[PDB]
């Protein structure tokens, strides 16, 4: 309804279609994709996937610039500077983009200068960017918002659940940990980022870095300001990740409670976002999994009374991509065109 | 002097091996080996590590029933019932307890049993078996132990800086969470296991299991009594772990001053026990190093002035297997003649 | 129908549960499991698996000597010992041997020992078991054979197109390699095992091991006795194979005149058993394939007219265990009874 | 005492520094490095690495353009385009291309453009640029050539033996297959890539691609041209490959016949290039050897009499990087001032 653009189709990007491919009635159209790759291989990448497995659907090359999936062609550019593309051209109202490397006002902004009306940035935005994380204060956005961020997928593991402990308990200060699966970003022999430590084969190590909630979980849930930090653990999984989050809370409470506290949010307010799993399971049974965060309720524990420590997980990839999913169709809902 | 005797020789026991000949004037003189594999095993596994590289000694099977490192002849014996060793027709006088089965009074004792005059297990010790951590409280050994344990890799990297925590600011309650490498416990594949999470693919998952890491740091600082718990996180690292705690202070305090008084006891009390990193480096930078515990000073973090949070590296393997020599040596200091 | 027992509930005995679940009209009544792990285990490893995902359908305990799926109850039993097994007074036709201990006549016999009409190992079998492979030989299956054997995995990926070659070209002889992932018979990390190379870490290694798919298939095709050999190369993957095979001919060729001739025997002869794959994948692509051998049609090659080399990729799990199922169809299928 | 530049500090371009620095009255010089990373970047990757271990040698930062060895400063500075470095400036006499991206004349041509003597491509030439691999062909080298090739890993694995084998039973045709360990040039999770398989993630896959090895062999060795040819499987383990070899040989001959060759070979002409291994060991054990190929023996075989199949080692990183030094040995020797 809403013309979408998908600006670097790696894996996000492709989690995004083919998250979006599974909705009904969608109020989005996704109608192109900068692939700087090429055709053959977003059609290919698109259809084999490591993580996902072969996708369902008929994915197959449309002539030297598009791809089409189950009959629906979507046309395919491939420009790494986005002030030359065609969004204005194509009538694009929204780009999803996921290439981590516009994540700023002025770079973002290179899509608005090609013609697009609006931006939403598969990442946590740098500078005046409002950020949203569906579940926790997704009803502040406005269509002026020329330019948005959904977050980060540790964000959006987290801000749910905490949104959920300091309205019960009264978080006073809290600090937390995730326990993540590696990334592109990351090294897959000892190379070179910036990152030191992303810089070191990502599969051989454990690898300590920076930590993408922390401060952001205060942006949606401004009464977390100045309480919490954290790091990651890089690990050698290649999806899903789990975060351990530890908070003094003003309310003395207990483990069974606080696990009542999340299945009631689950069951109500935060239905299809929280989720708590009683089962003994282990990362890979949570992948593709739609939510955006899942407490391991055994794991929950309280200390002294008003220490507690809180683990969930969440598949970084998919769950992330059904809340830009999410996040688009708010887009599109709210549309003043 | 200290006649010493291997039984099971496995990851620890093998390490053990290894951090012993590279002792100078050591106290301990290891002449028998319990090896159930036989003599080729032992000799093969010994020189060639997937973890610790090639032995740079001469390793070779010398007769059907020892080996020899650099000439010095060791024996092998097979046998899973250890009532039925020759310990006692050897003059064997301490066991290093590493197969990870007779933890127990019952089951150490056997060894006893069999003519040992002491057990160490490498491990910590199910009952009541007198347990230490090297600089923390084997002042309080005493050649009337028996048995002894050496408690688990994780209490012996915690253990350290956390009586240095408790000294400088005073510990009210705290949590811990280990992001372990996996260990011949977990299963390849997914099969049977006691622990339904422990049973799943190790080199597939990041899979949560239970530690008795928080308590047992109480066995050896009593101070912390009721004061601690926490989980255990097995990811797909063959080894090197590190731990990941979180616990409110009395003192108000920052992430400065706790690493300096890390630094502080590791330049004095804790030389040689505890170390003190402040480069960006990851897990597999961490192999081979003898000391128990490496805090990773930049990871530092206090939230509310009064919320602590330690991340301290691990080599599971390797550093355990130091202190465990030190804790033999410690034996055969004592020893009364 | 047909009173099936599965014994050993594995890797093979889950996939063939899973593969049997989604057959129709089967000719097979899976109604009681020998899992030494217990009822709990077993409805937990079935319904979470690492490398198939959660299974879709309702699995859970049934009060405990039983499980079930999708409200079909089916009893587990446990005992080490198959001559202990209530397989006379339960009236079980064919046991699916899976423990991969009992493979030879004596060891595979004590099922029949214990009351069950047939058994099949999953497996090759040691001494003189009849030896199956559906597309290969399954015509000369009799119902007078007490004990059969399904071969390996890498030998059902092997004869079907080594069958082909053979007609078609004439084998003079050959060599051949398996890349294969790791299975539950390597260790996790260096331990014990008779085979001094699979005692080495199977995540970290590249381990040069054994097979018997060469002279394995000489039993399936008789006219290949003495014109094979090869090896393995265990390998850090999780499941799905390669078998890599040199073969000289006596018929001048080249490279698409033989990925032809797999095309025809795919259509027709080996439909369902053979596939011929253009498309330029890799090993997670080929997870849950049905077939028992998939070439890899771009990677074949010919050297000097006559040098043929063939790459076919397979699901050691999963392939394997179709394979199973089939094989238990023709053994209802040719009862007598 | 050659005025030596690295252009491309990477796993080569690091190995080759490491590689150099062991070597006993090298004639070489390392005076500069082209690290588009930066400074800090190079030092700390330098010293610490995830498959080398962290180096023994007092490793940091000089300033804002340079890195020091023990002593030696190293000037480091950062340009992607080769015709803007400052090689003629500096005298540089040699460089030794690890970037990957310059492998034709106009490329490596360019470090010419920017003052350098000759340059060295670590990795196969494109187009009309000399192939050498030590132990084979080097004796043809001669100062006249401005660009020259070490060719790839595999091929430097391979056409050693390959040279034996064809002098000692004469090679009629052959294939060969490397199962190799994965590169930088393949993707840790799927991602876009020329080569949709080196696409898909790395760490998850056995990953089937390219080795322009078989014709490579071809040219340091005449007298193989048109009868090989391969390919290779990407495997999950971060360094250390293997190389299978089939070939068929005009003088019919015997696995220990053939076993016997080598080492006369590896004692003699070969020695230092080639070794035979008569343990049972997996590819870990292999870890910083320093000869290019070392043949398993016990998994030689030999069908009908004339079809050789060979199996043989090589770390790819480091053992190529003693050969790159090699090379650039033989340049200062042959040097025409
Ligand atoms: N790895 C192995 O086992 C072997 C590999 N190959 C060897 O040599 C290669 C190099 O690969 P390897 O050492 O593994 O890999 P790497 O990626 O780790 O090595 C060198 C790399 O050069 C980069 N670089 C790229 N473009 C430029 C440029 N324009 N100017 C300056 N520096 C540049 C790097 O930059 P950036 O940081 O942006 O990536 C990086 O450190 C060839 O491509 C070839 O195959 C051959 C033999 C053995
Ligand atoms: N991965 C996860 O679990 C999640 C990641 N983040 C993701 O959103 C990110 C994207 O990461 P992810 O999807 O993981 O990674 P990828 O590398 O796989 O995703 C997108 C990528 O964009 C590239 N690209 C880069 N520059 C341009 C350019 N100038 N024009 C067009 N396309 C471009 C690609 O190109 P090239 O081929 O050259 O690399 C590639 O397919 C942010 O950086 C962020 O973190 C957030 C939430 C979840
Ligand atoms: N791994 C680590 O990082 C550390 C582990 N723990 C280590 O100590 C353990 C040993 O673990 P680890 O060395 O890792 O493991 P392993 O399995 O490699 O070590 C010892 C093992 O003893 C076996 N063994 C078992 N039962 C007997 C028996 N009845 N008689 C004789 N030998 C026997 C072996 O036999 P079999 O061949 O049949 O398996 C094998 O070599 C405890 O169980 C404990 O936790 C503690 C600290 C550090
Ligand atoms: N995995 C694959 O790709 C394929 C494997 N093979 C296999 O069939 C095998 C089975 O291996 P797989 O399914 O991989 O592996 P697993 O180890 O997972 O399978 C079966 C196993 O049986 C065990 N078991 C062992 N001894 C007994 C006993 N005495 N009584 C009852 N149950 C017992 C188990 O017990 P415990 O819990 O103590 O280990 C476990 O669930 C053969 O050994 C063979 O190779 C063949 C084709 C394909």
């Amino acid at each position: 309804k809403l013309k979408v653009a998908i600006n670097g189709f790696g894996r996000i990007g492709r989690n995004f279609l083919r998250c979006w491919h599974g909705r009904k009635d969608s109020p989005l159209d996704v109608v192109v994709i900068n692939d700087t790759g090429g055709v053959k291989q977003a059609s290919h990448l698109l259809k084999y996937d490591s993580i996902l497995g072969t996708f369902d659907a008929d994915v197959k090359t449309a002539g030297d610039s598009a791809i089409s999936v189950d009959g629906k062609v979507i046309k395919v550019v491939s420009d790494r500077n986005p002030v030359n593309l065609p969004w204005g051209d194509m009538g694009i109202d929204l780009v999803i983009e996921g290439t981590g490397v516009f994540v700023d006002r002025d770079g973002a902004g290179k899509h608005l200068q090609a013609g697009a009306k609006k931006v939403l940035i598969t990442a946590p935005g740098k500078g005046d960017i409002p950020t949203y994380v569906v579940g926790v204060n997704e009803e502040g956005y406005t269509h002026a918002d020329t330019i948005i961020s959904n977050a980060s997928c540790t964000t959006n593991c987290l801000a749910p659940f905490v949104k959920v402990l300091d309205q019960k308990f009264g978080i006073i200060k809290g600090t937390m940990t995730t326990t993540h699966s590696y990334t592109g970003d990351q090294r897959l022999l000892d190379a070179s980022h910036r990152d030191l430590r992303r810089a070191r084969a990502a599969c051989l190590n454990i690898v300590p870095t920076s930590t993408g909630a922390a401060k952001a979980v205060a942006l949606v849930l401004p009464n977390l300001k100045g309480k919490l930090n954290g790091i990651a653990l890089r690990v050698p999984t290649p999806n899903v990740s789990v975060v351990d989050l530890v908070v003094q809370v003003s309310k003395k409470t207990f483990a069974e409670e606080v696990n009542a506290a999340f299945r009631e949010s689950a069951d109500n307010e935060l239905k299809g976002i929280l989720s708590v799993c009683d089962e003994p399971l282990v990362s890979i049974d949570f992948r593709c999994t739609d939510v955006s965060s899942t407490i391991d309720s055994s794991l929950t524990m309280v200390m002294g009374d008003d220490m507690v420590k809180v683990i969930a997980w969440y598949d970084n990839e998919w769950g992330y991509s059904q809340r830009v999913v999410d996040l688009a169709d708010i887009v599109a809902n709210k549309w003043q065109g």
